[PDB]
């Protein structure tokens, strides 16, 4: 019934595709620009706080245990829910229904992105381009609507949709697919057309004219949430590129310092920490080998923890998860002269014998 097979009479390119691109797709569950538990194409799976409980709502609509985790083809689903919504809607809607009514299949998509990114009232509120287009005036339409607001807010993704209106083809997605498959053409591995390899992550880096050591380095592959340091594959190449909004290297550059500013609230820089860990771990090694523990520390702590020199230190004279996480917040509270440490805290044993081993530089 939901079974995407029924739609395999469909074209490849629908809305789902367009809206992968255009709001970009989570295939797990995340949080919202509000504290929601999310998931697919901004799909909003309850308010409640409670981890259990989203993964509970998602099973139910999923039909087995996900544990928080679904595929594309699942999002799809989801997603072809949403849609048959807001087309009821649409059809409920007096300025909406009769140019809704009047485009063909890929217009109609067009008209559905526009309503999932302001809503109808928002759509409704250009009657005169919502005219030229019950008109079939399709560059007069294409015009009118580039004058607004709208154009101003999501450049990339309004002409893409103003497209769409324009020539009732894909062209706009296929070019811009295009465009980053041949892009990601220049660093993918010889052997293995999916990932891109040791000389490719090179390139990109030469390409961005950033030193592979550099945190920047770190903090692109944090945007792109990839998975692992030694492996950089297809679809997280894609995914981000997309998701950034970067068509070229060029854009991406320009992207960087961007990023970097994200990293000055407290709530996005524990992000970006917790991650390194989880980038930075061998898979399968069940902890992080200290010396790449030391190495990633000293890109993302220096200026932030004070006693980095120490702690070098220290452990030149494997680390879980939790110590790396709880360092962190040792580093934020910790006072210059330490006086403010709490030994019966259950700080990891490594950070209590720190504490002991850095009182006789700070006598
Ligand atoms: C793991 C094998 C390897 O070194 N591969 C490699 C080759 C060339 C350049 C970088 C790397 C691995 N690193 C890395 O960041 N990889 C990465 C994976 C996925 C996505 C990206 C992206 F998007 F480009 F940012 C990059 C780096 C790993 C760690 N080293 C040093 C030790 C960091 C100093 C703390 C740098 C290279």
């Amino acid at each position: 019934s939901q079974d995407l097979e029924n739609l395999y009479f469909q074209g490849s390119m629908n809305i789902f595709e367009m809206l992968r691109i255009d709001e970009g797709l989570r295939l797990k569950i995340y949080k919202d620009t509000e504290g929601y538990y999310t998931i697919g194409i901004g799909h909003l799976l309850t308010k409640s706080p409670s981890l259990n409980a989203a993964k509970s709502e998602l099973d139910k609509a999923i039909g087995r245990n996900t544990n928080g985790v679904i595929t594309k083809d699942e999002a799809e689903k989801l997603f072809n829910q949403d849609v048959d919504a807001a087309v009821r809607g649409i059809l409920r809607n007096a300025k909406l229904k009769p140019v809704y009514d009047s485009l063909d299949a890929v217009r109609r998509a067009a008209l559905i992105n526009m309503v999932f990114q302001m809503g109808e009232t928002g759509v409704a509120g250009f009657t005169n381009s919502l005219r030229m287009l019950q008109q079939k005036r399709w560059a007069e339409a294409a015009v009118n609507l580039a004058k607004s607001r709208w154009y101003n807010q999501t450049p990339n993704r309004t002409k893409r949709v103003i497209t769409t209106f324009a020539t009732g083809t894909w062209d706009a997605y296929k070019n811009l697919r295009k465009k980053l498959e041949q892009l990601y053409n220049r660093y993918k591995d010889p052997q293995d057309e999916n990932k891109i390899g040791i000389d490719g992550i090179q390139q990109f880096c030469d390409d961005l004219a950033l030193d592979p050591a550099s945190i920047s380095v770190l903090i692109i592959a944090w945007k792109f949430r990839a998975a692992t340091q030694c492996e950089f594959s297809k679809q997280e190449f894609m995914d981000g590129m997309t998701e950034l909004g970067c068509d070229s290297i060029e854009k991406l550059k320009a992207q960087i310092p961007k990023m970097e500013q994200e990293l000055k609230e407290p709530g996005r820089f524990k992000d970006f920490y917790q991650f390194t860990f989880n980038f930075a771990k061998n898979p399968g090694q069940k902890g992080l080998d200290l010396e790449m523990a030391i190495a990633y520390w000293n890109l993302v702590l220096n200026g932030r923890f004070k006693f980095l020199d120490l702690w070098n230190k220290f452990l030149l004279e494997s680390i879980p998860k939790d110590t790396w996480n709880l360092l962190l917040d040792f580093s934020t509270m910790i006072a210059d002269d330490m006086s403010n440490y709490d030994e019966e805290g259950a700080w990891p044993v490594l950070i209590d014998d720190f504490v002991e081993f850095a009182r006789p530089q700070i006598a």
